[PDB]
Protein backbone atom coordinates (compact mmCIF):
# COMPACT_ATOMS: atom_id res chain seq x y z
CA UNK A 1 0.00 0.00 0.00
CA UNK A 2 2.74 2.27 -1.15
CA UNK A 3 1.32 4.41 -3.98
CA UNK A 4 2.28 8.13 -4.11
CA UNK A 5 -0.94 9.89 -3.28
CA UNK A 6 -0.60 12.91 -5.59
CA UNK A 7 1.57 15.75 -4.25
CA UNK A 8 4.13 15.48 -7.09
CA UNK A 9 1.59 14.25 -9.71
CA UNK A 10 -1.16 16.88 -9.23
CA UNK A 11 -3.77 14.29 -8.22
CA UNK A 12 -3.87 16.25 -5.01
CA UNK A 13 -5.26 19.55 -6.33
CA UNK A 14 -4.07 22.93 -5.12
CA UNK A 15 -7.31 23.44 -3.25
CA UNK A 16 -6.59 20.34 -1.09
CA UNK A 17 -3.32 21.94 0.19
CA UNK A 18 -3.32 24.57 2.90
CA UNK A 19 -1.26 25.81 5.90
CA UNK A 20 -1.38 27.58 9.20
CA UNK A 21 0.35 30.54 7.52
CA UNK A 22 2.61 31.44 4.60
CA UNK A 23 5.54 33.85 4.20
CA UNK A 24 4.25 37.42 3.61
CA UNK A 25 6.03 37.90 0.23
CA UNK A 26 3.87 35.18 -1.42
CA UNK A 27 6.89 33.28 -2.77
CA UNK A 28 6.58 30.23 -0.43
CA UNK A 29 2.92 29.22 -0.70
CA UNK A 30 1.43 25.83 0.38
CA UNK A 31 0.96 24.88 -3.24
CA UNK A 32 4.77 25.02 -3.63
CA UNK A 33 5.16 22.07 -1.18
CA UNK A 34 5.00 19.35 -3.87
CA UNK A 35 7.91 16.92 -3.81
CA UNK A 36 10.58 17.83 -6.43
CA UNK A 37 8.83 21.17 -7.11
CA UNK A 38 11.17 23.64 -8.86
CA UNK A 39 9.98 26.91 -7.22
CA UNK A 40 10.95 27.35 -3.55
CA UNK A 41 8.64 25.29 -1.17
CA UNK A 42 6.20 26.01 1.64
CA UNK A 43 7.39 28.38 4.36
CA UNK A 44 5.17 29.78 7.14
CA UNK A 45 4.96 33.46 8.12
CA UNK A 46 6.92 32.73 11.36
CA UNK A 47 9.29 29.88 12.21
CA UNK A 48 7.76 28.02 15.12
CA UNK A 49 6.76 24.54 16.10
CA UNK A 50 3.03 25.54 15.95
CA UNK A 51 3.01 25.98 12.19
CA UNK A 52 1.88 23.26 9.75
CA UNK A 53 1.28 22.22 6.18
CA UNK A 54 -2.15 20.58 5.79
CA UNK A 55 -3.33 18.18 3.04
CA UNK A 56 -6.94 17.00 2.58
CA UNK A 57 -6.83 13.62 0.84
CA UNK A 58 -10.64 13.78 0.40
CA UNK A 59 -11.17 10.04 1.01
CA UNK A 60 -10.33 7.70 3.83
CA UNK A 61 -6.81 6.55 3.21
CA UNK A 62 -4.30 4.28 4.79
CA UNK A 63 -1.09 6.40 5.12
CA UNK A 64 2.11 4.29 4.95
CA UNK A 65 4.96 6.77 4.33
CA UNK A 66 5.91 10.40 4.20
CA UNK A 67 8.73 11.89 2.04
CA UNK A 68 10.14 15.33 2.68
CA UNK A 69 12.74 17.82 1.31
CA UNK A 70 13.64 21.36 2.24
CA UNK A 71 14.11 23.91 -0.53
CA UNK A 72 16.63 26.27 -2.12
CA UNK A 73 15.47 29.83 -2.53
CA UNK A 74 15.27 30.87 -6.20
CA UNK A 75 16.01 34.45 -5.13
CA UNK A 76 19.07 33.94 -2.86
CA UNK A 77 20.34 30.28 -3.39
CA UNK A 78 20.25 29.79 0.41
CA UNK A 79 18.95 26.38 1.59
CA UNK A 80 16.18 25.87 4.23
CA UNK A 81 14.96 22.54 5.70
CA UNK A 82 12.96 20.81 8.44
CA UNK A 83 15.03 18.49 10.60
CA UNK A 84 12.19 16.82 12.51
CA UNK A 85 8.38 16.93 12.53
CA UNK A 86 5.22 15.56 14.16
CA UNK A 87 2.21 14.31 12.27
CA UNK A 88 -1.41 15.26 13.21
CA UNK A 89 -4.30 13.34 11.52
CA UNK A 90 -8.10 13.54 11.30
CA UNK A 91 -10.88 11.69 9.53
CA UNK A 92 -13.29 14.70 9.72
CA UNK A 93 -11.23 17.88 9.87
CA UNK A 94 -12.36 18.62 13.41
CA UNK A 95 -10.97 15.95 15.70
CA UNK A 96 -7.17 16.07 15.47
CA UNK A 97 -4.79 13.46 16.94
CA UNK A 98 -1.03 13.95 17.08
CA UNK A 99 0.32 10.58 15.93
CA UNK A 100 1.86 8.67 18.86
CA UNK A 101 3.51 5.46 19.92
CA UNK A 102 1.83 4.73 23.28
CA UNK A 103 1.80 8.05 25.07
CA UNK A 104 4.71 9.67 23.18
CA UNK A 105 4.20 11.80 20.04
CA UNK A 106 6.14 10.23 17.21
CA UNK A 107 8.91 12.65 16.14
CA UNK A 108 10.02 11.83 12.60
CA UNK A 109 13.64 12.61 11.75
CA UNK A 110 13.60 14.51 8.47
CA UNK A 111 16.17 16.47 6.39
CA UNK A 112 19.78 17.42 6.82
CA UNK A 113 20.15 19.53 3.63
CA UNK A 114 17.85 21.37 1.25
CA UNK A 115 17.63 18.84 -1.59
CA UNK A 116 17.76 15.20 -0.66
CA UNK A 117 14.48 13.29 -0.13
CA UNK A 118 14.11 11.60 3.26
CA UNK A 119 11.49 8.86 3.39
CA UNK A 120 9.87 7.76 6.70
CA UNK A 121 7.81 4.57 6.52
CA UNK A 122 5.15 4.20 9.25
CA UNK A 123 5.41 1.06 11.38
CA UNK A 124 1.86 0.16 10.45
CA UNK A 125 -0.64 1.81 8.18
CA UNK A 126 -2.50 4.78 9.72
CA UNK A 127 -6.12 5.67 8.89
CA UNK A 128 -6.80 9.26 7.95
CA UNK A 129 -8.32 11.80 5.60
CA UNK A 130 -6.41 14.96 6.58
CA UNK A 131 -2.65 15.13 7.23
CA UNK A 132 -0.79 17.90 9.02
CA UNK A 133 3.05 18.03 8.98
CA UNK A 134 4.16 19.98 12.05
CA UNK A 135 7.90 21.01 12.00
CA UNK A 136 9.60 20.71 15.40
CA UNK A 137 13.21 21.62 14.43
CA UNK A 138 14.66 23.21 11.33
CA UNK A 139 17.85 24.67 9.91
CA UNK A 140 17.92 28.38 9.03
CA UNK A 141 14.16 28.40 8.45
CA UNK A 142 11.16 26.13 7.88
CA UNK A 143 10.85 24.98 4.31
CA UNK A 144 9.04 21.92 3.03
CA UNK A 145 8.27 19.87 0.01
CA UNK A 146 6.30 16.68 0.52
CA UNK A 147 4.92 13.43 -0.80
CA UNK A 148 2.43 11.11 0.94
CA UNK A 149 2.13 7.35 0.27
CA UNK A 150 -0.66 4.86 0.88
CA UNK A 151 -3.94 3.47 -0.43
CA UNK A 152 -7.67 4.18 -0.49
CA UNK A 153 -9.65 2.00 1.92
CA UNK A 154 -13.27 1.20 2.73
CA UNK A 155 -14.58 2.41 6.06
CA UNK A 156 -16.12 -0.35 8.13
CA UNK A 157 -19.24 1.89 8.69
CL1 LIG B 1 10.13 11.62 -9.40
CL1 LIG C 1 5.91 4.98 12.75
ZN1 LIG D 1 10.09 13.62 -9.06
ZN1 LIG E 1 -18.09 18.57 15.64
ZN1 LIG F 1 4.37 4.30 14.05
Amino acid sequence: CNVPLGMESGRIANEQISASSTYSDGRWTPQQSRLHGDDNGWTPNLDSNKEYLQVDLRFLTMLTAIATQGAISRETQNGYYVKSYKLEVSTNGEDWMVYRHGKNHKVFQANNDATEVVLNKLHAPLLTRFVRIRPQTWHSGIALRLELFGCRVTSGS
